[PDB]
């Protein structure tokens, strides 16, 4: 019926806003590169969807309460739509991009700012009217159904942005016959404004069918703003929702941490390509999550799970999730050799901070370049920072691949491009830190469906979309925001060697310390997992209190 149609709609909106979110940072790059605008200026364009977003999340989610939320939520729809074709504008009226052969990024800005405010209403607002009126039963199942879709759609965002940039930056624009630069070239710029255009159609057409369904299903803004503060009161001072709130903070501080900060580990601490990290976790991690939040859905339903047992999973879930977390402590690779960083150039085995020689009697002769980092294979089975630092005097092309010889280093002599490859189990170590990771992401979200029910069975109904919208907030401003920053501070604390820009700044870290960045990286997680399980008790104790 109407509930079904809601549901469907809703999905839709979700996959919609997913997939802008997905080709938005698949892209972002591409867009830093092509305005020549800096890094700093690229964090603003990042940032200004979420300065839209946690501005009005909490007058949309509190006000649109006792209006017509379906059409609130076309509203947001047909804001979100716009702001993503006001990002793909800057096309059509700069300049053909030449390459070596300004003020226009505020629209981005812009359009990223309108598309954080269309967000606001999809969530508080969808989500409440789904649980007012479906079934209890059924209500955890079609919230279910909808997180999924929230899990899986950035990845379509991400395979149109692959897709787009694949094609040329001016296509329609310039004949293409006149271009000699391939995607190969590191002069190319794709079409990035192509899929802003597609996603931007996309949410325009999610937001026709809410100005059909209806309001309810089987001088008030003024009385609404003085019962403000005492619907924030009747929120805050019920037990179940406040810790309910701080377990999740906690808890999501806990898990954006571990995912930000995930492939990188998966490519540091295991020597894989960041393709393969990328893959990996997108491909098979995030179904996994998918199926976890999908599968506490079915269950919430299946068994007609109640408010206390839904506690009762939650914490289960949380609990074995971080146990079998606990387990990737024993997944662990060791440093690779890295002469000067890890190893010494004499191949004796770890070196402490006061000796790390960038150059030695085996290179003096070279005049090497400290900052530069093009780490290369000898046939030693030690990484040298750079062929000039293994004294390395001839360079010859085989196929796709470049050999050094006459190595100085390397004969205490060839030597090939890259890192070599790390020996003593370590692929063993990743598979089984892949079958772990995959499960405990699983278990994790096998408890996300449970706790929103907590959340919306244990307050007073008409509160509803206000709760979604402060937790919401909440999560966002106290987990989503700060755990990315605090987390890359401490691993940071690992580094080895950093990479240094053109400017003399620090660029990103070119190698770890892999048994540093390991027990910061997972004891973090694992510290503040602990702590949301303490949280979980005290809310399940409260349950079965009142
Ligand atoms: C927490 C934030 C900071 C990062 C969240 C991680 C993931 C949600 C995102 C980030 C990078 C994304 C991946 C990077 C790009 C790709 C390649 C993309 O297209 C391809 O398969 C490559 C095509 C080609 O070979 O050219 C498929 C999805 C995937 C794995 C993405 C899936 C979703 C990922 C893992
Ligand atoms: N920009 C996105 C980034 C993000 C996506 C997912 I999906 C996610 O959820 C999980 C949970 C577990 I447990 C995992 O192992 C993995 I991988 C992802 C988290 I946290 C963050 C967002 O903030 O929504």
């Amino acid at each position: 019926g109407e509930l079904k149609v809601f549901l469907c709609a809703l999905s839709f909106v979700y996959f919609a806003k997913a997939l802008a979110e997905g080709y938005l940072k698949s892209t972002i790059t591409q867009i830093e590169r092509r305005f020549d605008i800096p890094s700093s200026l690229v964090g603003v364009i990042d940032g200004s969807f979420e300065i839209g977003n946690l501005l009005v999340i909490t007058f949309v989610s509190y006000f649109g309460a006792k209006l017509h939320r379906p059409k609130i939520i076309g509203a947001g729809c047909v804001i979100m739509g716009v702001g993503t074709l006001l990002i793909a504008m800057p096309q059509f009226f700069m300049e053909q991009y030449k390459y070596e052969r300004s003020s226009m990024w505020i629209y981005v800005f812009l359009g990223n700012l309108l598309r954080g405010i269309g967000e606001t209403p999809i969530q508080p607002l969808g989500i409440a009217y789904l649980d007012d009126f479906a079934s209890e039963d059924n209500a955890a199942f079609y919230i279910g159904c909808v997180q999924t879709v929230a899990i899986i759609g950035p990845i379509f965002g991400f395979l149109l942005g692959s897709l787009c940039a694949k094609l040329y930056v001016d296509i329609g624009f310039v004949n293409l016959d006149h271009i000699t630069i391939t995607p190969k070239d590191p002069q190319w710029v794709g079409a990035w404004w192509l899929g802003y255009l597609i996603a931007g159609i996309i949410s325009l057409l999610a937001a026709v069918p809410f100005w059909y369904l209806p309001k309810s299903l089987p001088a008030k803004i003024m009385e609404m703003a003085r019962d403000f503060l005492p619907s924030l009161k009747n929120l805050f001072g019920n037990p179940v929702y406040f810790l309910y709130l701080c377990t999740s903070t906690v808890q999501f501080n806990s898990l954006f941490g571990m995912v930000t900060y995930k492939p990188k580990y998966i490519e540091q601490q295991y020597g894989q390509s960041s393709s393969r990290a990328n893959f990996v976790i997108g491909l098979i991690n995030i179904p996994a999550v998918a199926l976890g939040i999908f599968s506490g859905g079915i269950v919430m339903k299946k068994f007609r799970i109640s408010v206390c047992g839904a506690a009762k999973l939650y914490l289960g879930s949380s609990v074995f999730g971080y146990l079998l977390f606990l387990s990737l402590f024993a997944l662990g690779c060791e440093n690779s050799d890295v002469a000067g960083l890890t190893v010494s150039y004499q191949g004796t085995k770890p070196v402490s901070y006061h000796e790390r020689a960038l150059f030695s009697d085996c290179n003096s002769r070279c005049k090497c370049s400290e900052t530069k980092w093009e780490p290369m294979c000898g046939e030693n089975g030690i990484t040298y920072v750079s062929a000039c630092l293994a004294g390395c005097q001839t360079s010859n092309r085989s196929g796709k691949n470049i050999i050094f010889y006459n190595c100085t280093c390397v004969g205490i002599s060839s030597g090939i491009v890259g890192r070599c490859q790390k020996d003593n189990g370590c692929p063993q170590m990743f598979l089984y830190f892949l079958v772990i990771s995959v499960i405990t992401s699983y278990t994790l979200s096998l408890g996300g469906i449970p706790g929103y029910i907590l959340l919306l069975r244990c307050i007073k109904p008409q509160l509803k979309s206000f709760a979604l919208g402060i937790y919401t907030l909440a999560i966002r401003v106290l987990a989503g925001i700060p755990a990315p920053v605090y987390f890359g501070v401490l691993i940071d604390t690992s580094c080895l060697k950093w990479g240094f820009k053109r400017c003399g700044s620090r660029g990103s870290c070119r190698l770890y310390d892999s048994n540093v960045f390991r027990h910061i990286y997972l004891g973090l997680t694992v510290i503040l997992g602990t702590v949301s399980i303490l949280l979980s008790i005290a809310v399940l104790f409260i349950l079965k209190k009142n």
